[PDB]
This record gives structure tokens, sequence and C-alpha cells, in this order.
């Protein structure tokens, strides 16, 4: 069982270090001490080799318990990586006098004040010695890396000091968390299939509650583990005076798979942007021109997608680079989309939200306004009209990565601005595909609608007109905006009339009526300007 309280009491130094659940049971063959006064130099070298020899015998039988290859390799690397840190470190650990007494005996026996450094060579006199001993035996006893007429793994280079402990700590938490995720997926996997009642779900609900309490205990001490970790990175000691998930909430909270039966009754993430290091046309303030009666989408007319036919063969030869190139295409947006819009928070945030939904629509493979892009996509993948779950989830993870990338850039721009915008993605962007059609149509109505009444004050209604022809023209040329808005309303009526022709009323005409669809779609009085 988890001996956290017992470990804290026995350790007595108040550092929240908890061993994994598997690191409490071992073959009870080690004795506190063997011979009392039988002391000889080379013999106790063999004794620590015997310890290494003992380290060759627990994991030999323990390997058969976890027959999984990935789990076996993880456990074996952890076993042969943890123990060498204490012996190789030659520093203070959670041990009373075991290394201290032997080092005392070493400096007392060999020579005075001139053998400690050579004692370090003792480790390199025996760290490689243990590896060569196992090479003599056959490979049947222990599976290794498959080689021609040979089965061994390459020697692992010793990590630098202060880096080994975090690697041992890091691999420990990952294995435990993946084991418990495997347990939570194994238990209560299917609930909606004849399990809507609370009878059979009780055990898995209790398991989820226990796991949540686990995460609550694990969240608190990690910062304390980070607390001593931050204070132990002292550099330049000689001084005058001593001195995939989104955030941590994913770790504390449970995975969304339990959300179905859950119905009510320091900056390393941004550094990847550095790792992805290594065009403007002014299409937002342009003058709208009528051409063939079809409005040109400003968001889609200047799509940043240029496919080079010279590297089509590399799409079949080395796709793996091109995938990163696809990520580099996202990098184009993080060097193009952010700078183009402006500085106003709300308009810019809705701007790139609409840009991302438009590019996702373009890469949904359902709209066929472009021929070359559709043909190239069919050649590369041969997708279907709308049956692309993998492509949809791919766009979803690109959207999540681009949103996480935008957060660091906007946050880094200012130093004291308040984060009014939500760090995570609101559910409003998760609306269905005809809902995002409705969003695109609705976003162009009440903005300039509200702007229209603002222009009334700026007009010259106070000044009067008399004597036939007007005396001023600057206050009368602005009246063409009403006719332009009427033309926009007419083209929106034409497009919506065309919208009915898409389905043709074969089946599933509409989820609900449009008069209530427009008003109930908004949340907490958000449709005030929409057809008011």
């Amino acid at each position: 069982e988890w001996n956290d309280m017992d470990l804290r009491g026995t350790y007595n130094k108040h550092k929240g270090v908890l061993i994994p659940p598997r690191r409490r049971q071992l073959c009870f063959s080690r004795i506190v001490r063997g011979p009392a006064n039988l002391r000889s130099l080379n013999e106790f070298k063999e004794e620590i080799l015997k310890g290494a020899q003992s380290e060759g015998k627990f994991l030999g039988n323990y390997y058969k318990e976890h027959k999984d290859k990935e789990k076996a390799l993880e456990a074996m690397k952890n076993s042969f990586y943890d123990y060498e840190d204490i012996i190789k470190g030659t520093d203070m650990l959670t041990n009373i006098e075991f290394k201290d007494i032997k080092i005392k005996l070493d400096r007392l026996l060999e020579k005075e004040t001139n053998n400690t450094k050579k004692a370090e060579d003792w480790w390199k006199t025996n760290k490689k010695s243990i590896w060569n001993a196992m090479l003599c035996g056959y490979k049947k006893s222990g599976n290794k890396i498959i080689d021609p007429s040979w089965c061994t793994i390459p020697t692992t280079e010793t990590p630098p000091q202060f880096l080994r402990w975090i690697k041992e700590w890091g691999t420990n938490v990952c294995i435990q968390k993946q084991e418990h995720k495997e347990y939570v997926k194994s238990k209560c996997s299917n609930v909606t299939n004849l399990g809507a009642q609370a009878s059979e779900s009780n055990n898995c609900t209790s398991e989820i509650k226990k796991y949540q309490e686990w995460s609550r205990k694990r969240s608190i001490r990690w910062e304390t583990i980070s607390k001593r970790y931050k204070k132990y990175k002292r550099m330049d000691i000689l001084k005058d005076v001593k001195e995939e998930d989104n955030e941590k909430e994913a770790f504390k909270q449970i995975k969304e798979q339990v959300k179905i039966p859950a119905e009510l009754e320091n900056d390393y993430i941004c550094n990847k942007y550095k790792n992805i290091h290594d065009v403007t046309d002014n299409f937002v303030k342009k003058s709208w021109e009528i051409s063939n009666g079809v409005l040109i989408p400003p968001r889609r007319k200047n799509l940043f997608l240029y496919i080079d036919p010279s590297k089509i063969c590399e799409y079949k030869k080395d796709p793996k680079l091109f995938k990163d190139f696809i990520y580099w295409s996202a990098f184009t947006e993080v060097e193009r989309l952010k700078k183009a819009y402006g500085g106003a928070r709300a308009k810019v945030v809705h701007a790139m939200k609409y840009s991302f939904t438009d590019i996702g629509s373009i890469i949904k493979g359902d709209d066929m306004m472009e021929k070359n892009s559709s043909d190239k996509i069919g050649k590369i993948l041969g997708d279907t009209d709308g049956q692309n779950e993998k492509r949809k989830k791919w766009w979803d993870m690109n959207k999540y990565h681009i949103w996480e990338s935008m957060l660091c850039g906007y946050r880094e721009a200012e130093g004291d601005t308040e984060t009014n915008e939500n760090c995570r993605f609101p559910d409003i962007e998760s609306v269905p595909q005809f809902l995002r059609w409705f969003q695109e149509w609705s976003e162009n109505f009440c903005d300039r609608r509200q702007k229209l009444y603002d222009k009334l004050n700026s007009e010259c209604i106070s000044a009067e007109c008399t004597n036939g022809s007007v005396d001023n023209s600057k206050c009368t040329h602005a009246c063409v905006n009403y006719k332009n808005y009427i033309l926009t309303k007419k083209t929106e009526y034409e497009i919506q009339t065309n919208k009915y022709d898409n389905e043709f009323k074969n089946k599933n005409s509409n989820d609900k009526d449009a008069p209530d669809y427009l008003k109930e779609k908004c949340n907490d009085n958000k449709c005030e300007c929409l057809n008011k």
C-alpha cells in the first residue's frame, strides 16, 4: 500500500518523495550484514559487485512478471538507472552511514588525502565491469536488442549530475500515471450501452473519486518537489551573500471519457515555438467590387496554401518531413495571421477564430469551389465528401496547438494586461458546421448595423437645406451606405435561398424553426443585435 505517511515519518525531513507502488516489494534476501570481521580490500570490491550481482538477480525474475516489451524495457532501464546514481554521485542521500563508512575506510587504508579522486575512478573501474560480466552468458536468459548473431543493448552514457534524479523522478510518475489510465480505461469502459442507471456505475464512480483524490494529493507535493528543486539549482555559489493536455488542470481533472457518466443528478510549452522557427496583401481594408453577383470571401480569397508539384514524389518517399512541413505551414500563420489584424482584443480574437474556422472548412474536403486544391487532395489521399474523421481530428489538434501558440505570443506582448479572454477554447467555437455557417452569416449583420446609427450623429441633420439645390455635398455622399446595406441584404437573401437548395428537403430539413433558432442559439443574452 501507499506508505506516504510511513515514509514521511521515517524520513523525518519533510520532503514529499513517494516511491512507486511497485517499489515496496522485493526478494527479501539481503541481510543487514554478513561476516563481522572478515575484511579484505578486493573482497569488498566483489561485495559491491556482489551487490551489482544481486542487482542482476532481482530483475531477472522480475522481468517475467511484466512480459510486455515496452513495460519490460521501461522497468529494466529504470532499475539499471536508479541504483547507479547513488553510487556514482558520491554525495549526501537518504542514507545514514553506508557510503560514508566505506569512504572513511578507503581514505584511512589506501593513503591520506590523495585517493578520493582516484576513488571516483573506482566507479569507472567497476561501472563498466558489471556490463562485461553478463556478456559472457547466452542471450536466452535475457531478451535484448535483436542483432545479427547478437542480442544486446548499447551502453548508456552517464547523464550529468543533477540531471539523473529528475529523470528517475520523471520516469516514475509517468509509468504510474499510464498504469492508472490503463486501469481507468479497462474499468467502466462502456456506460451508455444499457448502463444509464446508477447500479453498475457505482464501482467506477468510486474509482474516479479515488483517482481525483489521488491527483489532489499529487498536485500539492509536486510544487513542494518543485520548491526544493528551485532552491537547489544554485549557480555561481561563490558570492558575497547567499540568495495531449493544455495546462495543469488536465492533470488534476479527469479525462473527458468519464464526462459521459459524470452528468449531474516553467514555460517549456512555449519553447516549442522557438523550436518551430525556420506576404501581406492588405485584404481587410480593400474596396468591395461587384463581379458576377457572387460575393468574394475575404477570409478565403487569400488562402495561404501553395503546393509545389516539384516535391510530389517526396509525399510518397519521405512523408515524415512533409508532416513537419505541414506544421511549418501552421508556422506561416504564426508569422502572418497575428500581425495582420490589429490591436483591439475582441475584434482580433473573433477575427482569427473566424479565420481558423474558415481554413478548417477549406480543409474539410466538402466545398468544391476550388478545383486544383480538391484534385491535389484527392490525389494525395482520395478522401470522401464528408466522411473524414481523421482529417477533422487533425484540424482539431492543429486548432488546439495554434490556440496554445497564440496565448504565449499575446501574453509575451504585454506585461501587466489582464487576461479577460479565456485561456482555453470556449464551447461557442464547437458549434456544428451549419451552425458555423450561421455564425458567418450573422457576424456581418449587426456590426455595421450598430455602426449605422453611430453615423447618424456625424451626419449634418442639424443643418437645414433650402433654396433648391443643396449647399454642401460632404453630408449627402454618406447616404450610399444604406443602398450598399440593402444590396448586402439582397445578396444574403439570395445565398440563403440557395441554402435550401443544398439539402433539397430529402431528409432532416432543420433541427428547429429559424425564428426560434436565431434567438435560442445565443447564451445569456448574446443575440441582442442579431435581427433586433
